[PDB]
């Protein structure tokens, strides 16, 4: 369409006026549509809050045990897919997680990290009310990688990945069963914290899920009214969008199946923690709600270049009625969530025993994905701040740092060795 952009465009405002009207026509009643689609949501909800009142995690729960052992069933398999989310009990065992945590304090510790910290490096947050979660931003440390390339989070990797539909056209958009290395931060928050938290967003790419030609690719059921055809879980183009580049603003340049984490602490019930609305969905609900007429025209309901996608009450009420907690959890324990999937982490006062977490996310080896772990590759040997993120680059004279000769075979292939 006259209505895409593949690069930043020079005037946002511009743009998105232009998309609206092209968007609006292309599907007729726009009303009518989000009403249908908010029928079917609101009866997930009805699911998801019955479920609640049961007592049941909403969550899907996976053991470790069984992934391993190739013996997860096709109701779980289904379940996931369903939900946009899913927890590994026992990802790795509770002293392997522990022991990991203890290195990390160390590894801080003998770097002098709060002496040196400057940042937020970044603004990513602006749009949301709660912008400041407790203090990150590390990437290579022992603990870190070796959870990368260690054998189970293949697995787990591996697992993930084969809930998406691959083959479509040209027979495989990415290879399930090799996942790169996507070195990222860290989260830790020591007992007595009191935090906002994080306001509910969904991460990779806010406006450019409107003006980019690759997400009107994967999302034309949404934007030409065939909501149902609309399927979360295929990978078509997927892997074409690459997101706009705002000065040393944190961005996503890879495709992820899954984001998520690996627990290195217990995380106790309240203390603040990772809540997801379980309706992968959703996302159709967020690309429609602003084509809505009580929406200013040249705006996005608070979408902003160089910042990530905001969810509030204000403008996707339904989608705050269904959000929900991780269940508790037990250091080594993982949790992950499908990419388009609102979520947020709750706020604590006096927060009972730590909340740290590892992010190690699900990102399928692909043209695309293997660009990036190339460069990848080169910053672990300086110990720089990947590419991706602000370029804070604090390990880069560190000490005890995972190095290029400590890579296993896995390692190795992650970075496409
Ligand atoms: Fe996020």
């Amino acid at each position: 369409t006259p209505f895409t952009h593949e690069t930043l465009p020079a005037d946002p405002k511009a743009a998105i006026r232009q998309m609206k009207q092209a968007l609006r026509a292309q599907i007729g009643d726009v009303q009518a549509v989000f009403d249908r689609l908010s029928a079917t949501i609101a009866a997930r909800v009805a699911e998801i809050n019955d479920l609640k009142a049961q007592g049941q995690p909403v969550w899907p729960i996976i053991p470790f045990s069984e992934l391993a052992m190739g013996n997860i069933s096709d109701a779980t398999r289904a379940e996931v897919k369903r939900r946009g989310c899913a927890v590994i009990k026992g990802h790795f065992p509770r002293e392997q997680a522990l022991a990991w945590d203890q290195s990390m304090l160390d590894y801080l510790d003998k770097n002098h990290f709060d002496e040196v910290y400057k940042g937020p490096g970044d603004n990513f947050f602006g749009t949301l009310s709660a912008s400041r979660p407790e203090i990150y931003p590390v990437y290579w440390s022992q603990a870190q990688m070796q959870a990368r390339q260690s054998e189970e989070m293949a697995l787990a990797q591996s697992f993930l990945n084969r809930l998406w539909q691959v083959e479509h056209d040209g027979k495989r958009w990415f290879n399930p069963d090799i996942s790169i290395i996507y070195p990222d931060r860290i989260r830790r928050r020591p007992p007595g914290t009191t935090s906002k938290g994080l306001g509910a967003h969904t991460d990779s790419g806010a406006l450019e899920r409107w003006l980019l030609p690759a997400y009107q690719q994967v999302f034309a059921s949404v934007f030409n009214g065939n909501v149902e055809q609309y399927d979360p879980w295929n990978a078509a183009h997927r892997t074409d969008v690459e997101e706009y580049t705002v000065d040393n603003t944190t961005k996503c340049s890879v495709f992820r199946t899954f984001q998520g984490w690996t627990a290195l602490s217990d995380m106790l019930p309240g203390q603040g923690l990772l809540h997801v609305v379980p309706i992968p969905e959703a996302m159709a609900y967020i690309l429609l709600r602003p084509l809505l007429d009580d929406v200013p025209e040249d705006e996005l309901c608070g979408v902003a270049p160089g910042r990530v996608l905001p969810i509030s009450e204000q403008w996707h009420p339904l989608l705050m009625a269904a959000l929900t907690s991780i269940p508790p959890l037990e250091a080594g324990d993982s949790v992950w969530w499908h990419c388009d999937v609102i979520h947020s982490v709750a706020p604590v006062e006096n927060q009972q025993g730590w909340g740290n977490v590892m992010y190690i996310p699900a990102a399928p080896m692909c043209e695309k994905n293997l660009a990036y772990a190339r460069k990848v590759k080169a910053a672990l040997e300086t110990g720089a701040s990947p590419g991706d993120f602000p370029r804070e680059d604090y390990e880069t004279t560190w000490e005890g740092r995972f190095t290029l000769r400590d890579l296993n075979i896995h390692g190795k292939r992650a970075l496409g060795i």
